[PDB]
């Protein structure tokens, strides 16, 4: 209620210490703090866990109580309820070990409960579908910023990060600071009276564009017609032509995006996606491997490198492809029967789900709506980045795994020569034979976080 003056009090965190392989790690925990005054689901807590020198005024790898970067991990994935994290959590889904390293680092963590798609209210109501669960992650940075000094931290210092759905909620964070889109809904909630702009980005296969993310999926995919998944089937004679039509869209669809390389030129595709946009995922891919193949990694467990002496040279793009294999059906993320996360996304309280593109709302095989192109929009990243603006945060990291099927290497790929192509720093690779995963890189993740704040 009201009642909630959202004023955090350090005196709320208590003493608490985990065990990190071989080293013990001391922290201050303060859980379950209601981060809003009108929630309208029992996930919305969230919990703030400090490094103990910080309460005894002094220091952790140069950071102290007033500097300290806050890390904003979320446990989101699938689009599913998010709930709020913890260095002691073993249930499903958690990022305890990711969580035990920041605070070994020296890092602020507030792990804040995220609503999603299956959320529902006091009444039974659906209260979890777009854009709840992006609003929920303002409302959370918004209370860090109304705290900031009484919340151990830097709260200019937020970089946020997560997984796949989670990593586009990381990354939309990062885009959209401040925009008018989301301000009724904060209102609605009573969330703190701040900013909720961020300073950095960390995103691990950011399932993002959702409206471009099925005509990228068949560009990459199209000519492999078995998909295998969590089960393995075949596709359909109508998915097959579903999925040649989805791939030549994706060329029309790029490029008008008129992203540029480093020298300037456009990066584009023809008719049959060929094109230099392919060979830059291409080399993406190459440097990954030789990347591995430095370390002493077999990397023909895969199809299609060449290798030259010392150096991949080259590769096979279809037969890297074929030998990664296919993940998801046709389309792969608007169905058209509306049976997957995203189409459940966004439903809302009436409809348990919508088509969020014009070929599935067409080709729909049950009775359907579309959703609200305002909407859409607004929850896809690239919306916010046609422009260089204070509102999004300057420094970006993003990870996607080079064996990873969940979305097409097109989609990470763009966003982050977007973002080059805007000005933001980008950090951006796709590591060797990484599955559907984030947080295995924490040495990078930290050394990256470490060089900006320093
Ligand atoms: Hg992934
Ligand atoms: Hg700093």
């Amino acid at each position: 209620s009201m009642s909630n003056r959202l004023i955090f009090d350090a005196d709320w965190l208590v003493p608490e210490q985990v065990q990190v392989a071989g080293q013990a790690i001391q922290y201050y925990a303060a859980r379950n703090i209601q981060y809003v005054q009108h929630p309208v689901a029992a996930i919305q807590v969230l919990n703030v866990f400090v490094p103990a020198a910080y309460l005894h005024g002094s220091s952790v790898n140069g950071y102290q109580r007033a500097t300290a970067p806050i890390l904003m991990p979320n446990t989101v994935g699938g689009y599913l309820p998010g709930p709020a994290d913890d260095p002691q959590r073993v249930t499903w889904p958690t990022n305890a070990g990711t969580i035990q390293q920041a605070l070994k680092r020296g890092y602020v963590v507030v792990a804040a409960g995220i609503r999603g798609r299956t959320t529902v209210d006091k009444s039974g109501q659906r209260v979890g579908q777009a854009p709840a669960f992006i609003v929920d992650m303002k409302a959370a940075i918004r209370y860090v910023k109304y705290n900031q000094g009484r919340l151990p931290g830097d709260a200019n210092r937020i970089i946020t990060n997560g997984t796949s759905a989670g990593g586009a909620t990381s990354a939309l964070a990062g885009a959209s600071g401040n925009s008018a889109y989301f301000e009724p809904a904060l209102t609605a909630l009573g969330a703190a009276p701040a900013t909720d702009d961020i300073f950095a980005v960390s995103a691990y296969c950011p399932i993002h564009n959702l409206e471009h993310a099925d005509m990228a999926y068949e560009w990459q995919f199209n000519g492999i017609n078995d998909w295998h998944r969590y089960v393995s089937g075949q596709l359909t004679v109508e998915e097959q032509a579903l999925s040649l039509a989805l791939k030549a869209q994706f060329s029309t669809y790029l490029n008008q995006l008129k992203l540029t390389a480093s020298d300037g030129t456009h990066l584009t595709l023809n008719e049959a996606g060929m094109g230099s946009f392919r060979d830059v995922v291409r080399q993406l891919l190459i440097s990954s491997a030789q990347t591995a193949f430095d370390q002493g990694t077999d990397i023909h467990k895969y199809a299609g490198f060449v290798v030259t002496g010392n150096q991949v040279t080259d590769l096979d793009l279809s037969a890297y492809l074929k030998s990664l294999t296919r993940m998801k059906a046709v389309p792969a993320f608007d169905q058209l029967d509306l049976t997957s996360p995203e189409n459940n996304l966004f439903g809302d309280a009436t409809a348990k789900a919508k088509h969020f593109t014009a070929l599935a709302q067409t080709r729909s095989t049950v009775t359907a709506q579309l959703a609200d192109a305002e909407l859409i929009q607004a929850i896809n990243p690239l919306s916010y980045l046609t422009t260089t603006s204070s509102q999004v945060a300057k420094h970006w990291r993003i990870r996607h795994g080079a064996a990873d099927r969940d979305t097409s290497f097109a989609i990470p790929i763009i966003l982050a020569i977007m973002l080059e192509n805007h000005g933001y720093g980008i950090d951006f690779a796709l590591p060797w034979d990484i599955p559907h995963s984030g947080d295995y890189d924490l040495g990078d993740l930290f050394s990256w976080i470490d060089g900006l704040c320093q």
